């Protein structure tokens, strides 16, 4: 049935513009309150039935990820992936994504209710499937001191009721699982530095070198490893005893709460001003590195190791991962944020007004004017409640910079320009440091003195273009400062590749600005020569 | 079948003589396939067996421990007036090796015996006699925990979570199915499993919560339904099974895992007895025996530790079933662990071929029934239960290892496996020899277990946990839960001490931990460390053990 018309979940009038919850305030309701765990039950069997639809059935989980990136083909008869990345529209082609996925596991639920529940239960199941909106994962809330990813996504199994008569199922938001290796598909569906060809699950930091390859197969979810990444913040803020401060609780906070960004600035990561460069792209990139990890391999000799790689740090193929969407859930909902406190911030900027009038492919739509199939464009999509969902935060605007505070809640800052194509489109990270580089360990908050990272969500670039990102780095150089005799530190930078090695031909600007004004430009430092690429 | 069940071993076939038990990663090696197909398939459905099966996967692991349950018509235990559960496994006894090499042996043969339902009811006419041929050449493999995979490693297999097998019928074709030696998995929590097999309780560790087996899956402060399937961290598993001192990770040192300088100490340390070698139960140069090595590798495998006190990122505590004796026999390898144990125990009767219950304490414990387990009496006639004469020669049970086929070449292969590493780097130091004494009451926390950390300096008191704690030397599980002995090479540690303490011999310090990660003030430790001359491939006391302070927050 194609075309296939996006809409979002059809309206009905028992439920009012039903909202997209946190999922983890989800679940907790789902599972506390009592024992009536319907919209848990709905949501679990139909994305197990989407999951283990053909692959010749768009509507597949498979095909569904595959309109992203690899393996590059067609989809809804329209046939680099179709998914934009450094460019305006990054928002709006992802909140269509999104949206195609939602309205598919409703779909999906409707037809497990004709299918297992009894006629005198039916009213009762169609209520809950009607009010359901895809939960949205909130990478910068605290759990209930610590960021974390959802509870949900970290449960192998999860106990459903069984209409008309609990029992426990593999959980589908755990990993994606085909039955064979990707790399075996048939044609033309096959996935063939990191070895994906050779995983049958998807998996978070589960491939390492130097383990037999039936390893990779599935590489398991190290959930643990992924919370750590997640609350990245400088390395002194470990020792003894100073308080700690999760870079990306900060970076979402300033991203929600800076004026006067236009879209083109907040919008993406393309540079075609650096305190204006703290943007929505940049933070979404660091998460999935964080959640997924990139580095298969590190030189030297290593007791603990802390590398290992997965889906959700590759472009081609991040969109495997079921917590994908729980991501691009959150994505959309702090762009919702974002317009609701920059009303008129919409692609009317010099640099991305061009950009508003690009079709959305593959995304179809039927136009009310011309009674005719299109392309979805970005107006199209400027109300997300268009779409029939909305967001506690964004359903009451009144005190909405209170809520912004009660969750995320001189200044330094570090800016950013790169390119993505520094390493010919391979991904890597650019970690700073304030002070001495440890030549066999410039890799994390681990590693001494380091500040934070930018990762380069990538997998020559269009002339003319680069990328940018920012970090906080207040407080960071007041530590440094009081153990260095009140010296503003220089910025010291290692460019690292998947084989954890550093990239020492890899030119990045670098600089630190305070209030903004350029005080101190960044350097390269070097590694040892066991580590240099 | 209403019958007693008589444990043999695999029944004796002419066209397979004494076939042996295989390094799991060899095996599986050489097959990256009939006997992968047919140990998967067996055990998947031993498995799903239902609990009133008694030779269902979670029966047989049930006579090890928790829920202290009736098996094969012999009663159950229960809390003593001491209000300790009472089970059928022997630990802090002599009886130790030959209790578990007979249930071992158990498991092997109730695995041959689903191999051979399974062809009877899956593999076409065409290829019987050969899936039968594979299921009689077939036994238990062994996890060599401390051979090199570098490195000390988890089984490969064990790492992996599914596994792929032929389909008989269909040449060639082969399908990935759930791996059962990488989990076990119930139907709902353990702790509301039907009446009376449900897992309770004291426990410190919600083993009640838990539906599947778990290494370093259960922290505290997490949704109680993530302990519902903790997850398999092996990464986790693999750091914990190559501890050694923390000097070791400093630039300009050589490292040696302490797990394979102990087993080779273990095996080639001659004039030890029974008594000795076979338990932790109580000269200090004779206390480095199997049942404490042993226990530290429970420890290793499945953590101990719930919770620590304060803030950390990262965090390297968690704890799992291998750990905790009355649920460590419910992961998968469990028994592979214990296959292991029981080839230490043949290597060294091997080089030891007098010294079996051949001591006045060992020797009131040689004629023990090793309840459950049944067998027939040909002498009297009469279904009897095993005792340890009858498993002296593991051979009567119709398996062998490959290093215990020659004796003559036994001790150049126990150097070439396990020794190689130590002497390389030992061989770079003086000659002599420094070892820990540990003497402990595997009773001093009401039965709960717990952890001896030594260190060689001062000791961090928010870090004295693990290899990444400042100078620390090694550890001593309290697994079991009469005093209890452990030994701990010294050698390198005391080397590095000296250099940096212008040759003082160090007080050795110790702290012992909590499941919360949490010291211990009124436990009580002997620990001493003793030199001798000469390399050890005539000891003296040359320190006293002195209890280490912690922090206040970290503090029982
Ligand atoms: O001993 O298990
Ligand atoms: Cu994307
Ligand atoms: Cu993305
Ligand atoms: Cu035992
Ligand atoms: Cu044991």
């Amino acid at each position: 049935g194609s075309p296939y018309l996006i809409t979002g979940i059809p309206k009905d009038p028992k439920h009012p513009l039903p909202i997209r919850k946190d999922i983890d305030d989800w679940y907790l309701e789902q599972t506390s309150a009592g024992s009536n765990r319907i919209q848990l039950t709905l949501f679990v069997e139909a994305l197990t039935v989407i999951q283990n639809r053909p692959l010749n059935d768009q509507l597949s989980y498979f095909r569904l990820a595959g309109i992203h990136g690899a393996p590059w083909t067609e989809w809804d008869g329209v046939p680099t992936g179709f998914a934009v990345h450094n460019n305006y529209t990054f928002p709006t082609w992802h909140r269509v994504y999104v949206t195609l996925y939602e309205q598919v596991i409703y779909e999906a639920m409707l037809d497990f209710i004709k299918q297992n529940v009894p006629q005198n239960g039916k009213a009762d199941w169609e209520n809950e499937a009607k009010q359901w909106r895809l939960p949205y994962w909130d990478f910068a809330r605290f759990a209930r001191d610590e960021l974390r990813l959802p509870i949900l996504v970290t449960m192998p199994m999860v106990k459903v009721l069984v209409p008309g008569q609990q029992l426990s199922k593999p959980n589908p938001l755990y990993r994606f699982q085909m039955q064979t290796l990707m790399g075996t598909l048939e044609r033309p569906y096959a996935i063939t530095d990191l070895p994906f060809d050779k995983c049958q699950s998807t998996t978070k930091y589960g491939l390492l070198e130097n383990y037999n390859a039936d390893v990779w197969a599935d590489g398991g979810q190290n959930w643990l490893r992924a919370n750590l990444a997640l609350n990245e913040h400088p390395w002194y803020q470990n020792l003894d005893g100073w308080d700690s401060v999760p870079t990306l609780q900060d970076m979402t906070f300033r991203l929600l709460t800076t004026g006067g960004l236009n879209w083109g600035e907040f919008s993406s990561t393309r540079y075609d001003a650096p305190k204006n460069w703290m943007n929505l792209e940049a933070i979404h990139n660091n998460v999935h590195n964080w959640v997924g990890g990139f580095m298969f391999s590190r030189p030297g000799r290593h007791d603990l190791k802390l590398w290992g790689a997965g889906h959700m740090s590759s472009v081609p193929v991040a969109a495997y991962d079921p917590i994908f969407w729980l991501h691009h859930c959150n994505i959309d909902r702090l762009t919702a944020i974002w317009q609701t406190v920059n009303s008129g911030s919409w692609f009317n900027d010099d640099k991305s007004k061009v950009s508003k009038d690009d079709d959305l492919r593959p995304f179809h739509r039927f136009c009310e004017k011309t009674r005719k199939v299109v392309f979805f464009r970005s107006d199209d999509v400027k109300d997300w409640r268009s779409l029939n969902y909305d967001y506690a935060i964004t359903k009451d605007a009144s005190r909405i910079r209170k809520e912004i505070s009660d969750l995320y809640g001189e200044d330094y800052i570090l800016s950013i320009r790169y390119s993505r194509y520094a390493l010919g489109g391979k991904p890597f990270q650019i970690n700073i440091f304030f002070g001495d580089v440890d030549g066999k360990d410039f890799y994390d908050a681990r590693s001494q003195n380091f500040v934070g990272s930018v990762f380069n969500f990538s997998g020559q670039e269009q002339e003319g273009v680069l990328s940018v990102s920012q970090l906080p780095a207040r407080l960071a150089v007041h530590y440094y400062k009081k153990q260095n005799k009140g010296e503003v530190p220089t910025p010291r930078y290692v460019v690292v590749n998947s084989q954890g090695k550093a990239e020492a031909e890899v030119k990045v600007e670098v600089a630190l600005h305070k209030t903004y004004r350029r005080v101190a430009d960044g350097k390269r430092a070097e590694v040892d020569d066991a580590y240099r690429a």
